[PDB]
């Protein structure tokens, strides 16, 4: 369960003197998620009076 | 916590400190009263007129 070349492999983006450190690059596509969306429903079910500046 | 809290000038607030309310009410054409009603049994009967006889 060990190939003859295990101790002499060349591995890219595996840093360290023994090639056992992960220095890969993340792949980002621009996906960002947050809370859900809601809209008002009861904004035309009552009377209205304005007292601004008065 | 605003620095201006102790020096505010409140227009419609009287007293030694601006606590009493002296604002003006705003009124429009609104008047609530009893609900309306219309007759229904006007045609269900025989009718006779004796107004001037």
């Amino acid at each position: 369960s060990d190939t003859p070349y295990k101790a002499d492999l060349s591995r890219v983006h595996w840093a360290g003197s023994n090639s056992d450190v992960d220095i890969h690059l993340e792949i980002f596509e621009g996906d960002v998620d947050s809370g859900f969306m809601y809209n008002s429903f009861f904004r035309g079910n009552s009377s209205y009076v304005s007292v601004q500046d008065q």
